């Protein structure tokens, strides 16, 4: 049986700007780097950056909704979002639901999110106000 | 500051086959399903499937190396990989080895992986057989 997420690998077009973004701007820990990649950690998340000549810098309009959300406390949310805004990081969506979320792009157009709250909190909200066609198990 | 992965959202072209893949074949826990999405969990991982008409099924040769790996134990690895092959699940190829892994595709061409081992184990293996240009911090 599967026990969780082992690692997330993002293809990047240029290693140096991506390391700067994830390590310096976002504060992740850099464990190792090589000619074509890097290993970072963010809490219990193992993140791999893989240099890939196939990766296009992709505008948000030309990619689908696939995205990766990082955990942050409500107390830290506003100052972290302000840091991204000062660095000029682009936003790809406004938060229109309950729950604190900030939607931002990485240098290659990967869709990222800061989110406060757990699955259990989302499910409780949804039991009060279910989406169209919602069934629980 | 960031503390890990909050959730992973995959855009899917058809909801029913994707739910079946992650729940029936991969054994993830289905918590809720509605007309345009589903919430699943895999250990600590919160997985969201989001129906997206923009999602195209892409051959692995024309998508980049971005991929998602799930943890499995040494005792279950081979028999789980055997069940996927028997079910006709397609495969893809990465440019580099990263230990005991099996690489497979979901119905929309998202690149998935089963992997045995932690970041710490990977770093120890790399010290004996480093990638080209590798440096450790
Ligand atoms: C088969 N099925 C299920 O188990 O939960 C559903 C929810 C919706 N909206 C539509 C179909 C199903
Ligand atoms: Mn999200
Ligand atoms: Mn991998």
């Amino acid at each position: 049986m599967l026990s969780g997420l082992n690692h997330l690998t993002l293809a990047v077009s240029q290693l140096a700007p991506s390391v700067a973004f994830y390590q310096q701007l976002l504060g992740m820990t850099l464990h190792a780097r090589w000619d074509s990649g890097a290993y970072l950690s963010c809490g219990d998340l193992w993140l791999c950056l893989s240099l890939d000549p196939q990766r296009r810098v992709t505008p948000p309009e030309e990619s689908d909704y696939t995205h990766y959300a990082f955990s942050i406390s409500e107390a830290d949310f506003a100052s972290f979002a302000a840091r991204l805004e000062a660095a000029g990081v682009a936003v790809w969506k406004l938060n229109r639901s309950e729950g604190a979320s900030h939607y931002f792009l990485d240098p290659d157009g990967h869709k990222l999110e800061l989110h406060v709250g757990s699955l259990a909190q989302r499910l409780a909200a949804c039991r009060e106000q279910p989406y169209k066609g919602m069934v629980f198990f």
